[PDB]
């Protein structure tokens, strides 16, 4: 007898890590920081709701298509849901001028508040009633856009239409109108009159002169005509006139743009449920605690770091061992408070004492060096919803070349730190135990045998309260000094 | 005598490494990782050979220039070779919209089937076969482009044409038109009689009338006229009109999209050859064998990692030492079936035998680090080959500053990799040869003396069978404990 | 008595480092890396000064606003300066197409030598002397454009132009014209008779045919006309003929590209000032010196990498420590002519001295560690201006998060570097005093007794000339053996 051993953790845990040098490496203690699950659900952003279009494009909720929800209330909005491919948009057919710039803008804003700038009932010249069709129907009735008046000629003559509305407001107004493009003459005769007209519209930074272009194209919603929509925001002081002399498909409400921040057009199939989350995705919310997810790369919100993979997991604490007697073999299952220790094989001890001067010094620098890691990420990129139309691929694929470039490196940085760290951390853990035993013998010099399997036994008599000399690195080896010095050399000549 | 020693590998190797802190360390085992080799060649992409454009522009192609040759076999192609500055292009000058746009749909596309919508014979009512010019010559010969047709005035007269095709194809149909721009009136009138014409075309999607611009342009190709052309995607079940009253450039042939995939177009001066490839570059070939190479940024197909470097080297192995007698000094030349071993003095023994126990224990995990740093880049960057007009610079510098940008990030990434962990490879065989010298002097603990060169000598008798004991971990100290503790006293009373 | 210690550096230093585990680290040498301040001037680049356009945008001063400075000299530039809202621009309302492609080809553009094509008394057939306007004052004078000529009909009658310059130069030219539009019919007759006009323009690759756009417009600066202005640049052995009817806007003076090279268009507030450097920010002037910088992303010239840091050093020499009696304590501040060294405890000796075997050998491969480290980084992204107009902000937000994107990886890659090597870089150091350690007991074997703080003493007598037997790794075993043997025999049964 007459023993002592250093020893490390060991415990319940089959939880495994990776390396750059090995793979499922079971380890005692282990951080995941990959979130992978999902609810399924369109929730608010903390409290402030989506504006769900349903089966409407934004174009057709902007223009009113009679299918689509006005919002009368103008609320505010946490992000907007668009399905993938909306059933309800140009009802009457035609093209809408950069509308994915329009798009774009929409992910900078967050309330609208309509107002009506030319009251329907204020087109005295004119025929403002009969603009209606088929193609735009409202409970089985021919109907129109309910945001723009598609005006007619008035007892067979379009007299020459000039108009203005000077900006009084502090918000920025965004402001939609269109023109007509007839299938043929008799068509432009038969609506407008005057055979050859145009749409003119100024602002201080607008100049635009628009013509019908008349041609013969198939039906779409029952049409050959189409029409064609353009937009402009129009500056607070700032004023807008509109000239024309047929076509002319003129705004009768406009929208003040009351609030601006981080928004977004989420495109998805889900409609919305009484639910709340920190984080949205297109296919559902994300319980945002962890710093990492694979969900999907479109989220908004405060949400962690999107990266491909399936697993992240960090270590915390040592490899995972029976395991008898010393370091050199494996970890103590007996060891229950700390990382690293000892065992008294005493006179009256049993064992099992754990050095927390080394112990927390541990969990300070990994739990510390966990959270500087998470952190380093702060700054890594998140991809942004943007549209491209059909003449727009080279820029679409630039586009994706970019988020998903970003996304990969990213990910690579991402897998290398926590491989690259969980060497270093089970690395160092090997280094303590080893420290430790050094600790102990550079206390112990003479006066005790080192074993080679992890242990010492002693030339003398430690008594308890001496095991505790070398725990508290205060051991004195003249204490014991000329006591040992006798009973080795009775060893030298024993049996 | 009566020693042993713990030592290492060398041998004829010459290769060196570099890792952070040290360059040109030779090692014993090193495998190169960068490709800096290619074949100069044009060759087929695993089997299906590229389209040579020789010395015509898509634009040549798909018109039909009179020189460009036609492709009736309607072969699918692996890519596209297009020369830098074709001689065969737009041979009657003028413009192309959305060519580039273009240019990017057919790196989509491997297959065109031409099919004939307007018959050249079926245009009764106008002159079909005099729209031919000096600048488009076919054996010397004036000529036009072969797949559209230049429809001059019948009899002084040009009857306005409306024409549809409905496309009852599952495919989708490139379509090209055109529309011609004359010098003055007087050409004009000689040409389409009619003094104020247009050419509108019709499309579910598209809606637009075209305008003769006439002015006075210098002479290309011969010409001061000009001839503009267009072009959209016809889809399944849609249908196109055309309506001119003069200037009308009508299609004749289209082209079916019979297959998308992974394609691209190259600019490039070679010409084909008898070759089959993984992987192809502009100038030349690439035997895709290695993880990374530095030929050329623009490689299509099964190809390395692009990185901007000269060399590439992984150590797998030691460093290399004549080197005597101990680790302490340098590997041993004497060892050669392992990496770390041992050295037999015995009554009997000569010496040299490998502790494969830790040595496949290193050839597992660091071929199994080197396989899995290769795919730690699976998803690194691969440039795309894009083009851009005149005025569309700020975009081509976009995408030049994003591709450049990436293959820096991935060639740091690179780099960083290799150089760090062969400073952990290195400082891996540091370890296994000090540990396999830990494991030695745990067992035969007091038994021998340790000479501080890296080698042991014992103060009992071995035999050949016990030089196992310690190889085997089984050494047991009792077995020739009291034999030893007698024969070093005798040192201490020695001489 | 009779010891000799193994111990390292220790000294004034207060400089701190930071590593993956630790922050706040005290070391005895460190190298900040990171520039931080900046001289807030507008200075020359390597003595090439920059064009500051002071209140006047790009378009004021290619046009010619009467308010702007012309560049008589033909100067060269290294960079222009352009405030963030110019109060000199298009001092004549209107609009400058492709004004951000012209501004982005200034970026590449280092020389102008202005030529005049068509003067000002050539065009005999109409008034160049009327179209001036309160909206272009020169000292409270109605003026115009000094760079065009906006002609206006003489005698009532306005003669078709038709008008041709042959670029016989070898550069490139940059030619700007215009077109105006009035307010109504009277205006358009007023000025140019002709009730419809045009302005075609032909090159080459150029063919274009612009008409008068009448509409309503606010008024700015006065007016509600407004001024469209086009551009052009003409190649070597080209030529641009001009033809109108009325609203021409004609060039007198186009501009020689004559040096093409390395500029940039600086947003800034700054003025000028008898001061050369560098590296230019908007914000000021850097001294280059250093690596890394954070002042500002848009930095241009001989400059270090932009990185969104607040410190960023790197360690090079040890930990900070009183400190006694060996190197298990701490750091010696009695050694100063190296970093690793010794101490003679002897019959004659005092103490301190360096191995400088081992310590030029670690600023051998530290200082070229931080070298070698400072390259790595030698092709890091930067940033780059750019502008886009109000219907560009798809592309705008690409470009801004591609930059932002490169700036965090790299920023992400600097901090990671300089921790992950400022680890290495202290590990090293243990791990030299510990293999200092070795050496030493290597030799003197039996002959000395461990002590466990660091230090051996001598079971024989040394002298001075044998403690560089130990230094110059030397020291012979049998020399002394012998003599020990003896005496420590006689501690086994001394006291
Ligand atoms: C949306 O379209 C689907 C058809 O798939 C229909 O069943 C559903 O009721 C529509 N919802 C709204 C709000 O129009
Ligand atoms: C391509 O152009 C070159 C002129 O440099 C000519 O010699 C060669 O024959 C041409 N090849 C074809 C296929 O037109
Ligand atoms: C620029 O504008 C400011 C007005 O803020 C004026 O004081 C200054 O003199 C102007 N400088 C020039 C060169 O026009």
């Amino acid at each position: 007898g007459d023993r002592i051993c250093i020893g490390y953790h060991a415990n319940n845990s089959t939880t495994q890590v990776d390396t750059i040098m090995e793979k499922n490496v079971t380890v005692t203690h282990a951080q995941d920081i990959l979130e992978k699950e999902h609810n399924g659900r369109l929730c608010s952003l903390k409290g402030v709701k989506p504006l769900i279009l349903k089966n409407c494009s934004v174009a057709g909720w902007l223009l009113g298509n009679p299918m689509c929800d006005e919002f009368l209330n103008a609320p505010e909005w946490s992000y907007i849901v668009e399905k993938d491919r909306p059933s309800n948009g140009l009802c009457y057919p035609g093209t809408f001028n950069y509308y994915e710039e329009l798009k774009h803008l929409m992910s900078s804003t967050n309330q609208f508040e309509k107002i009506q700038i030319f009251p329907r009932s204020s087109w005295s010249n004119h025929d403002a009633s009969s603009g209606v069709s088929s193609a735009c129907p409202y409970n089985g009735r021919s109907s129109f856009f309910r945001n723009v008046v598609w005006l007619i000629k008035k007892n067979n003559v379009y007299r020459t239409i000039t108009r203005t509305y000077n900006n009084t407001n502090i918000e920025d107004l965004l402001i939609i109108w269109g023109i007509h493009h007839p299938n043929n003459a008799a068509e432009q005769i038969k609506l407008y009159q005057n055979p050859s007209t145009y749409v003119s519209v100024g602002t201080s930074t607008l100049n635009q002169r628009s013509i019908p272009e008349i041609a013969t194209r198939p039906k779409v919603n029952g049409l050959s005509s189409r029409m064609e929509f353009f937009w402009t925001i129009l500056r607070p002081n700032d004023s807008i006139t509109f000239e024309s002399t047929g076509n002319f498909i003129a705004p009768e409400y406009a929208y003040k743009i009351v609030k601006k921040g981080d928004s977004a057009i989420m495109k998805s199939e889900l409609s919305y449920s009484n639910c709340d989350t920190k984080c949205q995705t297109p296919v559902g919310a994300i319980n945002s605690s962890m710093p990492f997810h694979n969900v999907h790369p479109f989220a908004i919100g405060e949400c962690p770091k999107y990266v491909k993979l399936k697993k992240l997991v960090l270590a915390t604490g040592l490899r995972n061992i029976g395991a008898i007697a010393g370091f050199i073999e494996g970890g103590w299952q007996g060891m229950v408070d700390g990382w690293y220790g000892y065992h008294h094989s005493n006179e009256q001890g049993s064992g099992y004492a754990a050095d927390k001067e080394s112990t927390q010094k541990a969990v300070d620098g990994i739990t510390n060096k966990v959270n500087s890691i998470i952190s380093k990420m702060n700054s890594q990129f998140e991809a942004v919803g943007k549209e491209f139309n059909n003449l727009e691929r080279r820029i679409e694929n630039l586009n994706k070349k970019m988020e998903d470039g970003f996304i990969d490196v990213w990910t690579y940085n991402a897998e290398l730190l926590v491989l690259m760290e969980n060497e270093r951390t089970l690395d160092l853990h090997d280094s303590n135990v080893k420290n430790l035993y050094d600790k102990v013998r550079r206390q112990l010099r003479d006066n005790a045998k080192e074993l080679g399997n992890g242990c010492f036994e002693f030339y003398h008599r430690c008594d308890n309260k001496c095991m505790e000399s070398v725990r508290n690195g205060t051991y004195d080896y003249p204490q014991y000094s000329e006591e040992s010095r006798l009973k080795r050399e009775e060893i030298d000549s024993g049996l």
